[PDB]
Formats: C-alpha cells, structure tokens, sequence
C-alpha cells in the first residue's frame, strides 16, 4: 500500500484540498467521475458514495441502478495547476454492487480478472510500457477545435522551442508533479503530433496513468489554447495515431520472456506469447481499435499495422520486439491505439498472450522482408492474415473468438458490442460530403 | 428498321443538322461520346470513324487502343432545344474492333448477347418500363450545385405550379418532341424529388433512352439554373432515388408472364422469374448499385428494398408485381438505382431471370406481411437474406456467382470489378468531417 | 460570473433531455425512518406502502403545481428519462416514483415528475398531503410495475394500473381542480392565485403563433 487511510487524511488536511474527484471509466473507455466536497472525504473512504452506476455503460445504459464507489487510497493525486480558492484531488475507484460485490459491467475489474488467470497461470505480474500519441489544435475565437496544427515539426525533431508555449514540454512537467514517471518525449511524424511515454508498470497502474494521462493531457492543452485529441486518425493523408504497447511477462520477480542462451535471447514462454497474439490478433483489433476512425488509421503507408506479423526490424509490424534485452524483454503490440480502452484493451491481449503459453502454441515465424510490397495472394502463400478493415468487419471477427469474448465478460461483453453496433449504423447510414463530390455531378 | 441511311441523309440535310454526336456508354454508365462536323456524316455511316475505345474501360484505362463506330440509325435524334446557328443530332454507336468484330468490352454489346441467350431460350422480346427518380438543386452565383431543393412538393403534390420554369414539365415536353412517348410524370416523396416513367420498350431500346433520358433531364435542368442528379441518395435522411425497372417475358408476341387460369394470373414461366432473381439478387447488387452511396439508399426507412422477397403489396419488396395483369403482366425490380448502367444492369437481371427459367428453379413465398418489424433472427427462421450493406460486401457477392459473373463478359467483369474495388478504396481510407464531428472532442 | 447562463427551465432545448428536479422524501417518526421495515416485502414497512398509494393516487392532480410552466410538460415527454405514467418501481426506464437501493435511515421513495421550475414549498405541500392522505386512509399500494411501460400500447397501458401524467399545463390545472386534497393542499389564498396565473399564463400560450406553425403551414397551406 502507497497510502494508508490515515496518510490520505493527512495529505488532505495539510495540502488544504477543497474539491474530490472520484473517478473511474465507463465501458467505451471514456473518463468518468463523481465529484465530493472535501468534506465528504469521510463517507468516501467509507466506500459508503453511491452513484447511478448504469453510467458505465455509456450511451447505452437503460435504466438507472444504485452501484457503490470503492475509493483506491494508491491512486490519490493533487492536480497541481489547480489551487488558491481551491486545491482538487482524485480518487481512481472501483464499481460495487449493492450487495458488495464487484461490478462485473466495470472495465477495472475485468481486467484484475484476467490478471488472476495470469496468477493462477505461475505469473506474479504483468508490465506494461504505452507509448500513446497525440495531435494538438488551434482554438478559435469562440474556442472551437480547429484543423490548424499547433506546429510545423516532425520526427523527432527540436518540436516548439522553448518559449512561452511549448505545450509538450509542460505536459510532461506538470505529470513530473503529480508523481507520473515519464521515461521520454518526442514530437511525432506528422505535424502537430506529439508523443510521450512512460516507464513501464504493472497492468491495473499503467492503466491508470493512461486514463490520468489523456486528461492532463487535454486539460494542459486547453490551457495553452491548444485542442488535444486522441483520435486514432484526425486528418486525412497524415499519419494516425497509434498507442503502442510494449508487454513483458514476469514469474517469481523475472522478466518470463528473457533467455540468454535462447537465439534472439528470447524464451519458450516469449515465443508462446507470440504466438497467442498472433492468433487472437484480427479478434481483439475490435477492442483495441474501438472506434470507426480507428481503421482509417488501419491503412498502408502510415507505419501502422496492416497484417498480423511479427519481426525485430521491419516497416511496421504488428508485434515489435525492441533491441533491449534482459529484464527490458518486451514485445510491442502496435495496433492498439489511444482510442481504446486501456483496461479493455489489456483485459483482451493479456487473454490472448496467456491463451498462447497455456496451450503451448507455436509462434510463426519472423517476417523481416518487405510485406507492403506484396499482393493480397502472395501474402496468402506466406500466411500473413489481415487486419480487420472496417470497425464492421472487426465486430464479427470478435465474436467468433469464444477466448476473447470471454475475456471481457458476459456483461460487459453484451454492451460493448450493442455500442459499437449502434456506432456503426450510424456512420454507415451517413451521407459524407466525399459521396456528394463524387457523385452529385458525376451522376 | 425505322431509318434508312437514305432517310438519315435527307433528314440531316433537310433539318439543316450542323453537328452530329456519337454518343456510347463506358463501364461506369457514363455517357460517352465523339462529335463529327455535319460535313462527317459520310465516314461515320460509312463506321469508318474511328476514336480511342479505351475509354470505354473509365479511369481505369491504361493504353489507348483503335477502334470502330458503328452508328445506328434507329437511335437517331435531333435534340430540338439546339437551334439556330446550328442543329445538333446524335447517333447512339455499337463500338467494333479494328478487325470488324465486335469489342467485347462494351456493355450495349454485353446485353445484345445475353439478349441472344434469351432468344435461344424461346423467347421473342424482353421489354423494360424504367422509373428513374432525380433531385434537381439550385445553382449559386458561380453557377455551382448547391444543397438547395427546387420545391418543397410531397409526393405527387402539384409540384412547381405552371410558372415559367416548373422543369420537370418543361423536360417531358422536350422529350415528347424528341420522340420519347413518355407513361406520366409526379412529384416524388422528397423536396426536389421528380420522377418520369416511359412506356415499355425492348431492352437495347429502353436502355437507349435511359441514357439520353438522363442526358436530356441533366441539360434542360442546367437551362433552367437548376441542377438534375441521379445520385442514389444526395441527402441524408430524406428519400433517396431508385430507377424501378418493371420487366416482363415475351414469346411468340405474347406476355410470358400472364395465365389467366393460374392463381394471381402467373404463369408458371413468370413464377421462374422470380425465383430467378431471388436467387442472384444479393449477387447482382454490384451492378445495379454501382457506387458506394447506392448503398446509403438501401437503407430501411425510405421505401427502398433491404431484404430479398416479393409480393403485390407492401412497404418496400425487392421485387414487386403490379395490379395490371394480361399484356401488361410483369415483374418490377426495386432495388435498381440510377446511377446504375442501364445496359450492364439488364444484362445481369435477364441472365437471373433467364437462369431460372432454364433450371426451372422454384419461387418462394410472397411476403406480404410487415418484414420491417422483424428481428435479423426473426428474419432468418422466415428465409429472408440481407442485400449487401455496402460496395464492398455487393462486391464479393457479385464475385461469388458464377452465372452474374458470366452475365458480363470476361472482359467487362474483369475492368468493372477493378474500377469499384478502387472506389471503394479511396472512400474507405477517406477521413469523413462526422468521424471528426463524433471523435476529435470524445477522445 | 463566470461569463455564463444558469437555467432551472424545465425543457429548454427540444431533442435533448430536460431538467428534473427529483425529489426524495422520506417520513420520520419518533427521530426514526418510518419507511424502513427490516423484516418485509422488499424491506419497507407499511406506512412506506401508504405514502406510495397517496402518491400514486394524486399523481396527476399534483402534476399542475410540481410542474407549473407549459414548458415543464415539454420535458413530459417519452424518450427523455422523464416520468410519463403513474408508476412506482426500483429498477426501471424512467418511473414517476422510485425505491433507492439503500435501506435503513436511508429508505424513501423518490418522485421524479417534480422540475427545477416548482416552487420548492408549494411542491412539498401537495406532495406530503397526498403522501400523508394515503397513510391516514391506509389506501392500498398497486403492484410495483418493473417491465417496461414505454413499450406498451396505450390500451394495454390502461388494462393495468398505469395512467399517464398530464399532457398540458392545462389538462394539468382541470385535474387539480377536481382534487379536493389536493385545492385543500395550498389553501384558499393561494390555490386561487395560482389557478389565475397559469391560466393567464396558458391563455398566452395558446393564443401565440409560433415559427413552427408558419414553417408547417405557411406554404403546405
Ligand atoms: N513511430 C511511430 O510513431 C509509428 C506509429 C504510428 N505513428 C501509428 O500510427
Ligand atoms: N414510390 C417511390 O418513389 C419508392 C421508391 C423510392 N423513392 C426509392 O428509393
Ligand atoms: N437522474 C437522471 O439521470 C435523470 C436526468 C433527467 N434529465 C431527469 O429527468
Ligand atoms: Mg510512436
Ligand atoms: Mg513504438
Ligand atoms: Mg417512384
Ligand atoms: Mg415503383
Ligand atoms: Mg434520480
């Protein structure tokens, strides 16, 4: 424990916080909360708050049902931008019935599920290294996002110099405060773009600091007059963004994926995991790509995964494996991106890594030569599958995989498909003005 | 016959015609052509005038190759708003190898011969009554085409009163002059919506003045400020445009489709039909809605066919049957849009009609009862199929059957599934303004 | 202050959801929560049943004064997780009365019809005299309607103990002017005051022609 009850009564009394925030996410990943004076603390700690917790379920839900919030004292954090009149805290908490038992709807708590097939499995915890990216916008007068790009910079270059400004720069102060541990930053591809990534850490944490990450991120932002946005692809021609997720599997206290005197010092149980993802890869992309915009990132070009593959040097694969080794052994999913759930999303590759090392699969083997350059059938001919092209196509393909259902939760399950259906439906039902430019006159 | 080339020449001569319009189709159903000085009419009855027939193929062409045209002097017209200064007559053209063979790539042909498969069958003539529905917009200042609708009529509303514009009159009476024996006119469903429905012809016939129908309807429509388009849906959420194609079988001179002494006056050839298309109807969608937002009409709510069934009366069937019985007998195909190739689209119909006769495949059952109201389980249990939600899923469909593919040619097959499959590209890699509308703030 | 507008309107903008302003009650007797009942149906004792029927049975007589704008019935609409019918549930779409989960000291029955437009101690008033008519007259509680009402049709609707609320202001006000309870409820000076400012005001109402009316038949017409 990081903070014991008595330790976050103490922090609120000498830091004088005035405001409580006690946060959590709903099944589209979305960042949700319920606010409490301070001087509610009291019945906070209590796990005595109560809220409408059909809110989890997002623009779905039907009815309103009472659910209980179960504060998490190791997630307390001060908002240092805000202060003076008064100081704002939060409180990352878990979904509980009525009754007191867990909410099985609650993304957090899939994921702790998971994580306890992974325990059960001999594994004592499961790292996770993001690399989330993100674009940056101008306001307007009326302070409406704008498709002006805050910059001009590109891959890794000297991005906004230090001035006044410099929105990445202070981003990454401002988390520096709040305790956030940022291993580096860069500024992306793409003009506009921005990535920072932190150490890596244990599942449920990492998690956390995604969902922590983005609202500082875009709150900052707002402050600089600036727009953040996640959006898997913003713009059209340039590249997406993606959230690459560097994985590592640890047994007794070691990296389970590392072995020396294995070639590519990689292990039996590393190939395993590979394997998994490799099998449940086009199942999960509908989870880890949630959105529809989410596959227009999905094209060739952009250095975003196409095919399911895997390699130490390529264009881009789907699963990397970094140069570091030894207690760093990693493999990197790059299809996910910042559009995901994060607890959803590691609830679904966690399965699918763990599914591979139970039944033993065998791991394909590395593609290192060129595979944009070849045909939809000589790709056939070497086994390299597709990726899910349409968030459509993503849906079915997830439905057909009992491991991956089932690696969500019959509830949240149900929901999350009825959502996404429902988003579908839409966007497929929509007349864009792209139709209108190339048909109205044509026919 | 109904023109000798004598009667052409004293026509042209007579009616002072000063330019003459070689008009053809490409794969895509747009309207081709190649104009000739009067003082060219010799070379071209002589179809001695040449041009590039690659670009019968669209922007799919890829090296210019020599051919022939062959002029029909049954297609003769001479559009009368033309006048003055110059007269102006076209010449509906059949495109011929430079060998003298006919080129297998042009879709007039592609219908003459499956129109010889039904020939060889038994049968005399294969009639056709179009309803091509068409929105018509008003014009800025540049003369551009603008999301404005000419009236704001219901349907069949005494739409746009006897003013001086009131276009859709104004285009049945040019059309009257032109020789084109039109059925009736109407206000459609939507503001700005107008439909015009010809009598019955034979298929190359019909399908002739389809071609110019639009042609006509585009040009008297720009005369007026306004702006005609038979995009399939140019709005959202009102009613899109379909082109209704009532079909009927006829042998020895007489409706194949008509037994008095049989119940609901079918004959059993016309119950073939039906089991005809219902069997390639999902297969043939590709050609009957060629492009992406032909699919944005085949959506429920808007009368517009969604499920593969038919009956005399209700909501929207894919294949309806009019009251009129005898002569008239006939089996009506609402799936059809505008934007569809005429030629190509009969081509496909007449091959799964024809298909059924042969085989002596056997009909379903009429469904007369509310089908929008049931479940897609619910809807299975009863044997009723989906149409392809989209271009992509008409397109593998279309791949999938062996006679509709056979219905095109080699050839036709072959450019036309490359130039869609490029279509569709482009719209699914596109970055449309409501996926920014709906994620850029959510994530 | 902060360059913004703050408004407790009822159903300011159509298509979105209004605003309500629900209320929960909860009875006391003796410094005890008289709705709790730690051994009975669904753990509410019997004066919580009584409170419920008095509630259920003046729903639509008291409907005039806990939404007394036209607006509010704006907001009255399906669809908007507003009460539209008489109904007392714990786990529904959107019920007129409501049974929280928590029990104990925190047992009471929720009425969701009242919006941020009522005037706070002329609601009160008629909401605990028709809650206290039902305890005085021990009037029986209908069946707690769970299922979905919204789905139902409105024949169907009525074949069970289910009415809807008020559709105007003015079907409001005649329904409150037949509730003897209900016109005893705010007292001979008020409830005549009240009568004549909503009628005044549904006169303005009624009497208005608005865009809509020329969008639809200005030219249809
Ligand atoms: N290095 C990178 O940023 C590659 C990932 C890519 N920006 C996604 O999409
Ligand atoms: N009567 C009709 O116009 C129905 C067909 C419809 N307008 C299509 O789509
Ligand atoms: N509590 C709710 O979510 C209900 C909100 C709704 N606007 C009322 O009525
Ligand atoms: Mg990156
Ligand atoms: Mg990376
Ligand atoms: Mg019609
Ligand atoms: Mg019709
Ligand atoms: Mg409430």
């Amino acid at each position: 424990a990081k903070y014991t009850r008595e330790d976050i009564e103490k922090l609120v009394k000498e830091e004088n916080v005035k405001y409580i925030r006690l946060q959590f996410t709903d099944i589209l990943g979305t960042i949700k909360n319920v606010e409490i004076p301070v001087s509610q603390l009291g019945k906070a700690l209590d796990n005595k708050v109560m809220f409408d917790g059909s809110s989890i379920e997002g623009f779905v839900r039907i009815e309103e049902s009472d659910m209980y919030l179960y504060p998490d004292l190791n997630t307390f954090v001060i908002f240092p931008w805000t202060a003076e009149k008064g100081k704002v805290a939060r409180f990352i908490c878990d979904i509980y019935n009525p009754d007191g038992t867990p909410f099985e709807g609650d993304p957090r708590n899939n994921l702790k599920r998971i994580l306890k097939e992974m325990e059960d499995l001999g594994f004592s915890d499961f790292n996770l290294g993001p690399e989330p990216e993100f674009f940056l916008f101008k306001l307007d007068e009326k302070g409406e996002p704008t498709l002006e790009l805050n910059d001009k910079g590109g891959y890794f270059d000297l991005a906004p110099t230090d001035l006044g400004e410099n929105c990445r720069r202070d981003i990454v102060l401002e988390l520096e405060e709040m305790g956030f541990e940022i291993e580096a930053s860069h500024h992306e591809v793409a003009p506009g773009q921005h990535e920072i990534d932190f150490k890596y850490a244990g599942a449920v944490r990492s998690c956390d600091d995604i969902q922590t990450f983005k609202l500082v991120v875009k709150t900052i932002a707002r402050k600089h007059g600036l727009h953040a946005t996640f959006m898997p692809k913003p713009l059209f021609g340039v590249n997406g963004s993606g959230m690459h997720c560097n994985l590592s599997l640890f047994k007794n206290g070691v990296n389970a994926f590392f072995d020396e005197n294995a070639d590519l010092q990689l292990s039996e149980t590393a190939k395993h995991f590979i394997a998994g993802i490799v099998k449940h890869a086009t199942s999960f992309t509908a989870v880890t790509n949630p959105t529809v915009n989410s596959y227009k990132r999905l094209v060739p070009g952009y250095e975003a995964p196409c095919y399911v593959a895997w390699s130490a040097q390529n264009r881009s694969p789907l699963i990397r494996i970094p140069a570091s080794r030894g207690i760093s052994t990693r493999v990197e999913v790059r299809s996910v991106d910042p559009a995901a759930n994060p607890y959803l999303a590691l609830s679904v590759l966690l399965a699918a890594g763990l599914d591979g090392i139970k039944n033993k699969l065998e791991a394909p083997a590395p593609i290192d030569r060129n595979i944009y350059v070849m045909s939809k059938e000589e790709r056939m001919e070497n086994g390299i599958v597709d990726l899910p092209a349409t968030l459509a196509e993503a849906l079915e393909e997830f439905k057909s995989n009992e491991v991956m259902v089932k690696a969500l939760g019959e509830h949240l399950f149900e929901h999350f498909i009825e959502a996404k259906e429902i988003e579908w439906d839409m966007f497929r039902t929509q007349v864009h003005p792209w139709e209108r430019e190339q048909y109205m006159s044509q026919y």
